[PDB]
C-alpha cells in the first residue's frame, strides 16, 4: 500500500505510481497507472462506512453509474474491495481518466462561442440520458464537467444523484441543502428537495452563463445570499410565479423584498450569441414548470448545428423508485452485493 495525502490506497499491486487530484467529505481520487491496460486511470477512494448518509451516497454512485453507459458520462471501469465484508473498510471505483475539467479551462481559457456551444451540447446530451433513466444528478458544475485535449465532455461526480421524487419535492423555507450553493436554483430556498429534473436544468443555465463570462452568474456568499443574487438578475417574481409558493413563510420572505426589475441577458453579456442568451433565458426560468426540460434544450435554435435526436439516446433500463431507513451496517452489505461483480471469483 501506497500512502497519498496520509490515506492508505490498497489498490496495488494492479494499480501503481499515484498522484492526487482532488477529494471530498468521504472520498480521494488521484491518477495511478494501471499495469494491465498500460493507461494512467482515475481512482477512487471511498471510506463511507462510519456514517449511513455517505453509505447510501455510495450506494446510489454505484448503483446508478454502473447501470450507466454514454459517451458524456464517465463511468466505472472496475472496483477494488475486500474479498469479505469484514475486511472491506473501503471501496475503489476505477473510472477513464480526463486531462482537466470546466472549472480549471474557465480560470485559464476564454471560451469561443463555437466551445461553448458543443460543450452545451455535450452536456445536456449526457443530461438526457441521466434524466431518460429518471435520475437527477443534483451537482452540476464546471468541476463536474471533464474534458480531454480534443474537448470532449464528460460528466463525473454522482454523489448526490438521485432516482427523481417529484411527489416528495415540497419542504419549508430555508430547509438545509447539500449540494454546490452557486449552482442551487431558487426554489431550494424557498420550498424545494431538489428531486425534480427541473433541478438540474438550472445547474447547467449556470453553467452556460459561466462560460459566456469565465465567472460564476451567482457567487452566493452564505445560503440566502444565493437567492439574493438569483433575484437581483431574474428580477423579482411575478405574482403568478409567487402564488405557486403555497408555503407562507417563503411567500411572505418574498412580498418582504424591494421590487427588482428583470436585467436583460444581453446587458450581462454583450459578445453573446443571442440564441444562446435565449436558451440562457429558458434555463434560468425561476418558475420550475416553466423552466425549459433537456429534450426541448437540445431542440434549441443554438444547438442546431448539432442535434440529432438518433444520436441522443436515452437509458435502456431507467430506474423503476427506500434506502433511507436502513443503517450503516445494512448499507455496507448492499455496498458489498453491488461490488461483487468486479471480484476475482
Ligand atoms: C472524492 O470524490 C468526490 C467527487 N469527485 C471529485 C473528483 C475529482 C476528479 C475526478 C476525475 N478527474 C479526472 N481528471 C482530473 C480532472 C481535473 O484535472 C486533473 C485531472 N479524471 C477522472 C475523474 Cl473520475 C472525479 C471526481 C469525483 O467524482
Amino acid at each position: 500500500p501506497e500512502m497519498v495525502r496520509g490515506q492508505v490506497f490498497d489498490v496495488g499491486p494492479r494499480y501503481t505510481n499515484l498522484s492526487y487530484i482532488g477529494e471530498g467529505a468521504y472520498g480521494m481520487v488521484c491518477s495511478a497507472y494501471d499495469n494491465v491496460n498500460k493507461v494512467r486511470v482515475a481512482i477512487k477512494k471511498i471510506s463511507p462506512f462510519e456514517h449511513q448518509t455517505y453509505c447510501q451516497r455510495t450506494l446510489r454512485e454505484i448503483k446508478i453509474l454502473l447501470r450507466f453507459r454514454h459517451e458524456n458520462i464517465i463511468g466505472i471501469n472496475d472496483i477494488i474491495r475486500a474479498p469479505t465484508i469484514e475486511q472491506m473498510k473501503d471501496v475503489y471505483i476505477v473510472q477513464d481518466l480526463m486531462e482537466t475539467d470546466l472549472y480549471k479551462l474557465l480560470k485559464t481559457q476564454h471560451l469561443s462561442n463555437d466551445h461553448i456551444c458543443y460543450f452545451l451540447y455535450q452536456i445536456l446530451r449526457g443530461l438526457k440520458y441521466i434524466h431518460s433513466a429518471n435520475v437527477l444528478h443534483r451537482d452540476l458544475k464546471p468541476s463536474n464537467l471533464l474534458l480531454n485535449t480534443t474537448c470532449d465532455l464528460k460528466i463525473c461526480d454522482f454523489g448526490l444523484a438521485r432516482v427523481a421524487d417529484p411527489d416528495h419535492d415540497h419542504t419549508g423555507f430555508l430547509t438545509e441543502y447539500v449540494a454546490t450553493r452557486w449552482y442551487r436554483a431558487p426554489e431550494i430556498m424557498l420550498n424545494s428537495k431538489g428531486y425534480t429534473k427541473s433541478i438540474d436544468i438550472w445547474s447547467v443555465g449556470c453553467i452556460l452563463a459561466e462560460m459566456l463570462s469565465n465567472r460564476p452568474i451567482f457567487p452566493g456568499k452564505h445560503y440566502l445570499d444565493q437567492l439574493n443574487h438569483i433575484l437581483g438578475i431574474l428580477g423579482s417574481p411575478s405574482q403568478e410565479d409567487l402564488n405557486c409558493i403555497i408555503n407562507l413563510k417563503a411567500r411572505n420572505y418574498l412580498l418582504s423584498l424591494p421590487h427588482k426589475n428583470k436585467v436583460p441577458w444581453n446587458r450581462l453579456f454583450p459578445n453573446a450569441d443571442s440564441k444562446a442568451l435565449d436558451l440562457l433565458d429558458k434555463m434560468l426560468t425561476f418558475n420550475p414548470h416553466k423552466r425549459i426540460e433537456v429534450e426541448q434544450a437540445l431542440a434549441h435554435p443554438y444547438l442546431e448545428q448539432y442535434y440529432d435526436p438518433s444520436d441522443e439516446p436515452i437509458a435502456e433500463a431507467p430506474f423503476k423508485f427506500e434506502l433511507d431507513d436502513l443503517p450503516k451496517e445494512k448499507l455496507k452489505e448492499l455496498i458489498f452485493e453491488e461490488t461483487a461483480r468486479f471480484q476475482p471469483g
